């Protein structure tokens, strides 16, 4: 495990800094008494050799999940019983990742962008755009 060689790898915690993401949760057609709102989320990415994990938890909701990825490379996840399609790239020192959401024709885009010791993470689906921030841990 490796977690240095790209600005955004490492351990992200939120912040109370969020902007427009009810019209984000809501342009998704996911309920905002479950979805919204701006619960403790942290963002863990680091190296294992020939490809990165990218874990995902929001404690208050018992969400937990490891996605595996390669640069460039699809792969997949579940959400309940929700197929996600997803990958991942660099823009040069950033990192975005091209979301389907194939049974409810939607694509997501992602982006990581780092600052310096702050992380800036911007949702985007269609012409609805949201942010939320995230600071490294501890
Ligand atoms: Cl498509
Ligand atoms: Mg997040
Ligand atoms: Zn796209």
């Amino acid at each position: 495990s490796e977690w240095t060689g790209k600005s955004w790898m490492g351990k992200w915690e939120s912040t109370d800094r969020i902007e427009n993401f009810d019209a984000f949760i809501s342009a998704l057609g996911l309920p905002l008494e479950q979805y919204g709102g701006n619960h403790k989320t942290f963002h863990k990415i680091w190296k294992e050799g020939d490809h990165y994990h990218h874990q995902i938890s929001v404690p208050d909701k018992n969400y937990k999940n490891d996605v595996n990825f390669k640069l460039n490379e699809e792969g997949t996840t579940q959400h309940n019983n929700t197929e996600i399609k997803y990958k991942y790239t660099e823009d040069g020192g950033n990192l975005k990742a091209e979301v389907h959401v194939p049974s409810r024709n939607k694509v997501i885009h992602d982006e990581y962008k780092v600052n310096g010791d702050e992380l800036e993470k911007t949702y985007k689906v269609g012409d609805v755009t949201a942010k939320r921030w995230y600071k490294k841990s501890s």
